């Protein structure tokens, strides 16, 4: 942050350099993760089963949750240090009503001096106004910073009590279901890695006559032999957002876990 | 902390920067822990057994206890250092009655000088008032800090003697019941982790044909085989705040321990 | 970056030294990689099967993707530091309308002074214009830099949602197909290395009478004996861009995997 | 680089010290390598089989490729630093048209001052011309440097797409043939070393009565016994540039690999 000194551009850089890189870190927070493409894939084809993404409230809360842990931490760091609106508030400082400061403000040369304070463009004659612009800037920016942690914390406390109203299940079952879905997509990424390598090694060997494996890959084809035959519908019946249902007395904790009960 | 220098805003920053971040660390102290969602889950559905959260006094004391170990430590650190109300008390300093200081206070230019002391906005002419504003500020803020440890300690001593009046049981049974509940929710979190992994590994294997386990996970499916079948009522009958009762001659130390006696 | 000071050449170096080395790192990003020569080889001969490179959208997106991870990172580093157009914007600064700066601009000696600001060629008389040229330069260049991360991130989010519309398959199958193609061309490069060494060692031995192998090469000819006989058509039927098809119920994940099903 | 200051010699050192050591590193790039003597040996005797070196385009491209990776890297390092033509361009600076600089140029004493700028031979009176000779020199030399990387990169991209037009084979066969020829001339240099030592050790032993071997040389004569008998025609039938042909259904990847098929 290095703010400018000129009117018709000065007030821009306050709201911009405090908010705009938080908005760009917001979008990168959506993209770089994994969990948003469930909703994207559950609305492109959606297999005509659920509409309007109504049971995906836990999805939408969780995707915005990680999308706000990045920029709000950056937005209060760009607020607790105090350099948010150093030349933006100064465009709205009243010329006669800025008390506790001897006004060096004439009728016409006021507002340009009001748009050149934190540029190190104020002369030494405004040393009393150095007491007054460290007054406004450091005090209100530090206060907004700890209140923004306040409004984030009260919104977390509101949405967590709301989630514990609109849930079918307990909070111990909700802790278990969260430990399930992290254990399924770790074992599914790790097995699709190994089942790809054994399918690739059968294909290279059919071309040359052999393959070139290390020691650990050699036992890996010994234990886990493949012939890749699961079609595109069986890759479609396990993609989706979530699925909490009941199989007439039993819980189903994911989209794949409804499929393995079908056999 | 960097306090401002101007009236109609100066007295704000004293009470605010001493109390408001303690209030926000208060709410984060409630949210980040585990134990408050028992009361939340025991009032959303509550299974129509207990009303008004009357036996949850030990709950409400313990949840506010951890919620006050964070900010009160921060609130006396923002009181023992002495920078709490450095420009807030100065808005209430009497112009003629501030003795042990030669008053440089005329009729109209008094109170603005009273609102610009600790900003480094006081000129050298108030060097006697540097002796007088390190008088008021460092003395009363250090005294309030060690008295706030005093009022916290006397309130701890009051509520502990009160808890030892409104308890059915001893204090050696209360030490044992506290060692029980830490040993149950450590073994319940650790077993729900393992029982999730064995349920996820059966589901991936039903899709691909095998799974991709490490060495320790391989023996883990060997020792602990699952088929997840405990319904939503049996996940509901073990959630709740506490349960001290008697099974006609025997104590029951938790909500789950009433359930295991039912079999 | 060290920008000059003279008109008819000053405005050149702004757009050039910010964009032109990004354009050259763009072409090196295309060349140095592996994946673009699939499209080149699938259009020189192309074996008269597919036309106009229509199913190669995932190819063209991926090749431009790595071709933009190099220069855009360099282009915002040459924009966040602020030295992009330091003597290029100064050729377009209005002589009378550059407010918040006392204009030392006469009728004829203006624009040459406008073309000699950041060269350290401005005298001390333009110290107010040092406040004004650190105004324009550092403010707008830092803003364009974080907006260029913005336009890159919104274009990433647009093309990823578009790719998840124009895809036949899921996103879990797309993660598996990406793990396949990295495992096939790692085992194909590694086996063509070993199958070349065993073909070269049979040729040297036929000349001298023996060969000069290390210990690891000695067991390598023991396990993997060759006689290189796969012709030029069988090296042609496995080159190509991609091939997602269906073998009437089963997926085919690469060009080689269509060939191994033919046997 | 330390450039002089006098006309009729000043403009020489610009083109010379930027280009001439690149020309000498060009010739050393041809000589020190291995691969150019194939063309030399395939034109001195050439065994009356191929004429005009027509299928050696991949040879001529590869030999100039390593012959340009050395000096072009040095030629842009002698261009990006900016000291290429510091007293060569100054011999062509126009006396009246060198704008953005107060001309201290009379009718007769101009051009000698134009030939003594970067020698530290300019007096302090040309301090404005220090702004003007760091203008011309650092700006245009840095621009030519990143454009020379540009013209090298566009010529690489042109000749690689041309090579993928004038090739009989694929690009996966071309990657395999490049792994063959590095594995053949590593095993041929290593076996001609060992087959020389066993031929030398039989000759010394026939003189003295024994030989003086280490431990590793002792087993080396045990495993690999020789009697050097391959004549000068059989050393002639394996030298040559390349040989891609077809043995009626099969590829031949080198000159030696045509010979081993003859047996």
């Amino acid at each position: 942050f290095h703010c400018p000194c000129s009117p018709a551009r000065n007030y821009l850089y306050g709201l911009a350099a405090i908010g705009v890189p938080a908005l760009v870190l917001f979008i990168i927070g959506i993209i770089l993760n994994n969990h948003t493409w469930n909703l994207v894939a559950e609305c492109q084809h959606r297999r005509t089963k659920n509409c309007s993404a109504a049971p995906t409230f836990l999805l939408l809360s969780s995707i915005l949750g990680r999308a706000a842990v990045a920029p709000v931490t950056w937005s209060v760091i760009s607020l607790l240090r105090g350099e948010a609106y150093v030349c933006a508030l100064s465009e709205f400082v009243d010329p006669s009503s800025l008390t506790a400061r001897e006004e060096h403000f004439p009728s016409a040369h006021a507002t340009e001096i009001l748009a050149r304070f934190p540029c190190k463009e104020n002369p030494d004659n405004l040393s009393d106004f150095r007491e007054e612009v460290s007054r406004r800037l450091r005090y209100e920016s530090q206060l907004f910073g700890w209140l923004l942690i306040g409004v984030v914390a009260i919104l977390v406390f509101l949405t967590k009590c709301l989630k514990h109203y609109c849930s079918p299940l307990s909070y111990r079952q909700e802790a278990y279901w969260a430990q399930y879905r992290a254990n399924e997509d770790q074992l599914f990424q790790r097995t699709a890695e190994v089942h790809s390598r054994v399918l690739a090694a059968n294909n290279v060997r059919r071309f040359f006559g052999f393959v070139a494996l290390n020691k650990d890959d050699e036992e890996l084809i010994a234990n886990f032999p493949v012939e890749g035959t699961q079609p595109r519908p069986q890759w479609n019946a396990i993609t989706g957002v979530y699925l909490y249902r009941e199989n007439q007395g039993l819980p189903l904790y994911s989209r794949l876990h409804k499929w393995a009960q079908g056999l």
